[PDB]
């Protein structure tokens, strides 16, 4: 057990990009670039987050580039928003209680104590609602918080208000939104020192990512539906919402698309004078191919830059994946977005033209690898990128002007030593009588990583409508390491294979993707000629019903089976769930808010569950499940466990009191992560 | 009441620098200097602590100066150092235990829990003891930790050790520094991670200062006796010490100093072949002259570079009364070492040649302003300067060649804005009968501030071994902006005026000093034509013993006194403190340990106490006191606030139940300043 | 048990006890608001040893049937009350007054402090 | 208390004739202790001059107190000495008994000190109680 500590550790240490800005430009030119990292402490057993910052001289040209000092870690920073010019920043500090700072040169001008004032509740600093925008004049400031309820008491209470309220119902946002129940948007005024809350916002909407309108007459903000339950929101881009703009006086509300259809992530284009948007056209699958929309502020008219890619537009684009566009995407000409998507096994950059609709890949071609955009300022784009053999690196290059894009160079800001023990390949596998009749011609791919007799482990990803992609992941990366063989597969009805492979999935979930994965796994064993005595499995969420599945329709193919907060029974799932729609797409129904299952739609669910083969398994099972998870409730894991344990089956079970979903904390991370290898090793 | 806090918030948000450093040189040349600054945060009540970094393109001349990034707080760090060579920095932090970090790059290599290893006690984070000095080698490190105490337990203890030893008594190092009782050296070793004491301290010594001796062969230390009691040591510069000199391996140690004096701050030269410390001749006054020392590490051999000026050494010079030399303050060529001194009534910078002798002013001439020297590497020197009129600011300066010194030229990093509503001015008296045989001839100085019919507010400096220098003060600035005159006197006996000044003090506490105040007021008075009808005194301390000792000897001269922790009966006093040769020295005895005082000491104590004119006070008085003060106790205000209360004149007393000698909490100075300014503003 | 005391009354109606005088609110100068300032580290002098926090006594009374408490307004200002008890008929209660002008002296272990035996009328205020 | 007042005269005018000694909060210094208690009264009706509110001692009172201390007899004691202290003792300060530790401790003679950081002028905690007997137990048992 020393030596798989000491390879965690080692591993460990690598750290990971969160955010980049760009400074102003000093005329001696030269800019600054602001770059903040996170990395895993095991001896605090938390998660340290520091900044950096590094100088780029520039002539449309990277002259030199280098660091500017060292490493200073930030406790206690939740949002943070630099002002349009450079002059000031704005700062959100959990010092118990929330403080507002704005830092100018080396001095805090003024911090406001926002639960003193009493006039809203905490502020929100999760990605899907949290925002903080400056105004155009630099004199007002914008966010959103909770709303204020009014205070209750109880009956018998010692005077020296409403009464029997104490104990009311307030309903969340499902999944890691405990307590966030409607928010709203204040707005503060740092002259003056009031902040005022807005009145223009629909009663059954809830606001967010909200910025300043042209001329700061207004808001302009994304509204989402809440009538009359609250869907979960977390991992899910099939909610109902719409584009508003609320005048700051008068509480005028005026609509800006259409409202029977999502929309997200809107931006504004540094000439003051376009939206633009993403807008999903389903509502049944939980992540889909969504497009790219403009809105004029001047004509009033709206178009589709980008639409849906069947199957394939080229060799180099399939489809627009990303649930939220980057802070800053737009270029200075304000006629050109780039952005970050996934296409088939890999991560690519595209830049799309708003006038004439063409999309061309910046970093098209090569063996592979992640790119990941994190800001764009006057034709400066910072990037970073990642390889299954290499931990993250960052870039900065300078965007081409229009027709030659595709010739872009980096320069390497901060570049980390690469593992050569790691060898990493993609394999493209077409299905056998198991496609379907609508959508035939589809193949997937699978990543196989090997050393460069031998074991191997095979993950399915979650999802279902998720994918993976050839980046630095830990967990593949240490068990090649110890010696492991690893193939990640991308069944069909992934995301980066166009709509119709997202699309084949729904209604034939648990006799499709079960079939694909055993035929990835046999391909694989027949080609590369691993050990075929010794093969394990491993999946979470979606790829645990997966990884079930498997262990019992195919009994002896398997040694060990380590799953995380499974799925065992959808139709149990459906009443004790935050997204009860997943089980009635999933199993080929349409979810309807008024709706009482019939005896069909159980029967369903009941025969694409794996418990209905759980007489079967003879795998060694090692179970890990999260008390708190409201997605997939931990009963379901339980269930299993129960029939397995009654036929005396090795099941070992490790209930952690407050994970949720992810299991991210840190110390059940580490706990999690290192259970799993020494059971696979032990029975492999 | 709104005006005066309107204008106590304006005037905390200056900041002010607390350290800097220099980064390596980059051939693109530039480097980099790292700044720390602190300031008041009066919404959450703290001192906020942030760092910036700044960029300087040389070619021996300052070609560029910039800004190079935005300010990030930061939280939990207690010491920090720089590698020799840049590539690393160590950090301790306080995240209730203690965490070593070495960092390096954009990652953090390794931390170390120093708690739970069970080696030793906590850290010393103070500016006395405390050292973090990276090895030669650049693979080991160095601090000063508390010893290990035996663990006790009682004698009724249920058991599924010493018995008995639980209440034993520990001594302590007097003011600011409970339960620091003896210090050790500890070395940790990077590569393994182990944590070894030094064996070769003397029993009866106490170490600290250390720093890695030439070759990474043994430790430098400075060791302070505490036999047979731990007096003092804070503001206190006359406790008995040495240089020693330990071996890693073997426990020898040597001698380097004289053993009958008391030896501080000794600097190692980047040529790694002398070392520089001070030393001081006398025991008997808490503050004086000392002589600059510099000893050859491989001659062998010790010489005095500087000396005692008795009077004045020209019309630049009057010597060294630093009591702590700069962390860096060699030069390139290993033969001048910069200092920062007071002179008369301002602060300034001087360079003095370790083989000639010659001590040369850079800052000499101007109109006045207070210089300090933040640190110098390769030539490059970081000041701050102060003024009364203006807030701190940073400079970087180049140092000439030998025998040009003077022709230093500036760059302004950092300037702040400054307030031209403040006049200030030196002024120079000479006593009449009031001087003595022995020292004839010296005279002292006040500052004068008056805006740009006037009350006055008198302000005496503690100490008495201490002075008054022209920098920028808060209380006297908010003051003067509230329509206040200010005078700070500087009476004989203060420091940046010889020798001979300091020595005749002693042995004349009561009588002298007071005389030189009212002496310097009428003068002002007459001349300046203010309003003689409402003048007022404010003194701290030693300065409100002689605020006592000026209204009960001259009654009817003043209309207000505000004293905060002030001397009122030293018999009282000698009994329960931790200087108890204070008082002795102040009376004019000779302070033994082995002695027991007759009643001749305790009838001149008694009749050099203000005490003594407490009968004859008719001027309201404001007393502020600490209760856990333990330089001067809290209840020598008591008993002059009972006698006055007897006798039925208007008194009013603050006591803050946590504070200490300093009041230097942000509430406790808050409350204390604005109480200060409203009976001032009421009674004037 | 120097001026802790509990008496029920004649009629078995009361109660009264000792309880510490109630001190006026304070706040800072820098105070977020959504009182008398600059009063909040004053000074109160308390009896010497393990009297700690304890100035300024008063009487309580109070009446079990409605629930009110009522503080008694006829002790004199430089005298500090205990040891009290209901007088005949229910009328007023006597007490001992303890003098704390201009100094209070310890009172533990002590008894030659100067004090007073007093009688005060329950509505009126008159001290005797 | 005032025992051990008398017992530091006791070992400081006879010497050769006891073996040990324990005391608990003793009074050392009249004339120092005067300044910080909440009885000054007491140093004033034992020394043996009336107590006046709005006075101020003479240099003769504090002659007085200073001679009949026991501390003037220090240099004297030649049997080894054992103190208990509460650090939040206010009748009887607890400096007293640190300035005798230290005169003692000056002249080389074997003392024991335990201080109590949150004990009174009683010792009245269990705890703190239970501590002192035993440590005076074992003392006496062990020089006895
Ligand atoms: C959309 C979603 O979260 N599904 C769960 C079953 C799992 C975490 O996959
Ligand atoms: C050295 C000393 O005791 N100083 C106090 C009297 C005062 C803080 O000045
Ligand atoms: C009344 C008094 O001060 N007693 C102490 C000396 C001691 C507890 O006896």
């Amino acid at each position: 057990p020393e030596e798989a500590a000491a390879l965690y550790r080692g591993l460990s240490r690598q750290p990971a990009l969160s955010a980049a800005c760009l400074g102003p430009e000093v005329t001696t030119r030269y800019r600054t670039v602001h770059t903040e990292w996170t990395q895993r402490d095991l001896e605090r057993m938390e998660n340290i987050r520091f900044c950096r910052q590094y100088l780029v001289f520039h002539d449309d040209s990277v002259v030199f580039a280098g660091p500017a000092g060292n490493s200073v870690e930030t406790r206690g920073e939740l949002l943070s928003r630099e002002s349009p010019s450079g002059t000031m920043k704005a700062v959100l500090r959990k010092a118990e209680k929330q403080f507002l700072e704005v830092w100018e040169k080396n001095r805090k001008l003024k911090s406001f104590n926002l639960s003193a004032l009493e006039k809203h509740g905490p502020v929100y600093e999760d990605d899907c609602f949290g925002c903080l925008s400056w105004s155009h004049s630099e004199t007002h400031l914008l966010y959103v918080a909770d709303k204020k309820r009014p205070k209750a008491e109880s009956f018998f209470q010692t005077k020296a208000a409403i009464k029997g309220d104490q104990f009311l119902f307030y309903e969340d946002w499902g999944e890691n939104m405990v307590s966030k129940s409607t928010p709203v948007l204040c707005v503060l005024d740092i002259e003056s020192g009031n902040i005022s809350v807005l009145e223009g916002v629909p009663e059954s909407v809830s606001p967010g990512q909200a910025f300043w309108a042209p001329g700061d007459t207004g808001v302009v903000f994304v509204g989402w539906w809440h009538e009359p339950f609250r869907l979960g929101i977390r991992f899910c881009t099939n909610r109902r919402s719409a584009l508003y703009y609320v005048d700051l006086t008068g509480g005028k509300c005026e609509l800006l698309s259409d409202e029977s259809v999502a929309v997200t992530s809107p931006r504004l284009s540094p000439d003051q004078c376009r939206i633009v948007y993403l807008r999903f056209p389903s509502l049944v699958p939980h992540q889909q191919c969504g497009q790219l929309c403009l809105y004029d502020w001047y004509t009033r008219v709206t178009s589709v830059v980008v639409d849906i890619v069947p199957r394939q537009l080229g060799e180099d684009f399939s489809g627009i994946y990303c649930s939220l566009l980057p802070l800053g995407c737009w270029s200075a000409d304000s006629q050109r977005v780039v952005f970050d998507s996934p296409q088939r096994s890999r991560q690519d950059l595209f830049a799309v033209d708003t006038q004439m609709g063409s999309v061309t890949s910046l970093t098209a071609g090569g063996s592979g690898g992640s790119w990941k955009l994190l800001t764009i300022d006057r034709d400066l784009m910072v990037v970073q990128f990642s390889t299954p053999s290499v931990p993250p690196s960052l870039k900065v290059g300078f965007l081409p002007p229009a027709g030659k894009e595709q010739a872009v160079s980096w320069v390497s800001l901060e570049e980390a030593e690469p593992f050569p023990d790691i060898s990493w390949s993609i394999r493209v596998l077409q299905p056998p009588q198991q496609e379907h009749v609508q959508y035939a011609g589809l193949d997937f791919e699978a990543i196989l990583l090997q050393p460069s007799q031998v074991p191997m482990v095979v993950m399915p990803h979650g999802g279902p409508h998720s994918s993976f992609v050839t980046a630095w992941m830990l967990f593949p990366a240490m068990l090649c390491k110890m010696g492991f063989a690893v193939l990640l597969v991308n069944y069909r009805g992934s995301t980066g294979f166009g709509q119709d492979s997202i699309l084949s999935l729904p209604g034939n979930v648990g006799h499709q993707d079960v079939k694909d994965v055993q035929f990835a796994v046999e391909q694989v064993l027949q080609e590369e000629h691993f050990d075929a005595g010794r093969v394990a499995l491993m999946g979470g969420s979606h790829g645990g019903f997966l990884s079930c599945h498997l262990i019992g329709q195919y009994p002896e193919t398997y040694s060990a089976c380590v799953v995380r907060n499974p799925v065992i029974n959808i139709a149990s799932m459906m009443g004790s769930t935050d997204i009860p729609d997943w089980c009635m797409v999933e199993a080929g129904f349409s979810y309807s808010s008024d709706c009482l299952p019939d005896l069909s739609v159980w029967a369903a669910m009941l025969d694409k569950s794996p418990i209905k083969y759980a007489p079967q398994v003879k795998t060694p099972l090692l179970l890990m499940l999260g008390q708190e998870d409201r997605r997939v409730p931990f009963k379901q894991g339980m269930e299993y466990y129960r029939v397995l344990k009654a036929r005396n089956v090795p099941v070992r079970l490790l209930l952690y009191p407050k994970s949720t979903h992810a299991l991210s904390e840190v110390e059940v991370e580490s706990d999690s992560f290192m259970n799993a290898v020494l059971w696979l090793c032990t029975h492999l």
